[PDB]
């Protein structure tokens, strides 16, 4: 039997760990909480960790703990299994990448239609959207936009950006208070993730829907996909049963598991979503760094900097 640090939803976690033990027979304990507090406590616990894997929403806090020297080597061959182009690979082969959400455009489709989209996710903080476009300035997912503007386009461009929002959008104070209020009719478009509105279309069905999404795709700062994925502890005493278990993440049988329990993207080709998502390669999300804490500070900063 394996423990593993879970920074992902709950969801996700139990319904994999579930199919883990129903495939292998080997218990799962999950210890949950927040990623960056989880790595923080496997660097302190060191070559003590009772931590088989570490299960994260969020890739880049591996990094810190691949630094430290903290995390074993997994299958290369395991590593292909997800490894489509686009997706973020270790460099010392000790994690791996399994799903991904995405940023995407909400909009009501009885009042605009994809000719009154943009093909960039900039163009959304400017006049023509006045009043017109929604947006979550504490959500985690828009500082990783932030992150990923500042990265790609500069910090003049992510600070004229948010200006914009400031001047030109309405705030909402979660994504799902955003999704409502496009689908209420208070605002006609939001900047939102996927997992939302295909959780909605899933529960209420999609004919009964007034939203819809678009996707800026060509690899836009606004096509922003963030991976979660696993790594193994090298610290574990346990490597045999850990290695199985990351081994079953990648495996068809685990991403179906994962994908049927929540909607975010597959990263093996040869799975469906049953929440009807489009194929990871289509999405053509943008090639960016890891967030680090240095990057989400200094976007925190660019956030005041512009009045929000
Ligand atoms: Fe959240
Ligand atoms: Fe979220
Ligand atoms: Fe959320």
């Amino acid at each position: 039997d394996i423990t593993v640090y879970n920074g992902q939803a709950k969801e996700a976690a139990t319904a994999v760990a579930k199919a883990f033990e129903q495939e292998t027979g080997i218990k799962v304990t999950l210890n949950s909480g927040k990623s960056e507090q989880l790595a923080g406590q496997l660097k302190e616990e060191g070559d003590k960790t009772p931590a088989d894997v570490f299960y994260t929403e969020q890739t880049a806090t591996f990094a810190d703990l691949s630094e430290a020297g903290l995390l074993a080597p997994i299958s290369e061959q395991t590593i292909q299994q997800t490894a489509q182009k686009g997706v973020p690979l270790a460099p010392k082969k000790d994690w791996i990448a399994l799903s991904g959400r995405s940023r995407v455009v909400v909009y009501d489709h009885t009042k605009l239609s994809e000719k009154d989209m943009e093909k960039s996710v900039l163009d959304y903080a400017t006049p023509k959207w006045k009043g017109k476009i929604g947006y979550v300035s504490t959500s985690g997912a828009f500082l990783e936009q932030v992150v990923a503007l500042s990265k790609m386009k500069g910090d003049k461009v992510a600070l004229n950006w948010l200006k914009g929002l400031k001047e030109n959008g309405k705030l909402y104070a979660k994504n799902s208070v955003a999704l409502q209020a496009v689908e209420n009719g208070e605002v006609p478009a939001a900047l939102i993730n996927n997992y939302y509105w295909y959780n909605l279309a899933k529960e209420k069905g999609v004919e009964n829907l007034k939203s819809r999404l678009y996707f800026v795709r060509h690899q836009d700062p606004g096509a922003l996909v963030s991976y979660s994925g696993a790594a193994v502890l090298k610290a574990s005493k346990n490597q045999a049963e850990a290695q199985k278990f990351v081994d079953f993440l990648a495996s068809k049988k685990g991403q179906e598991a994962l994908v049927a329990a929540r909607a975010e993207y597959p990263l093996r080709a040869d799975v469906v979503s049953p929440f009807n998502l489009e194929p990871y390669e289509k999405l053509e999300a943008p090639v960016v760094s890891a967030t680090t804490a240095q990057d989400k500070e200094h976007a925190i900063k660019l956030i005041e900097e512009a009045g929000l």
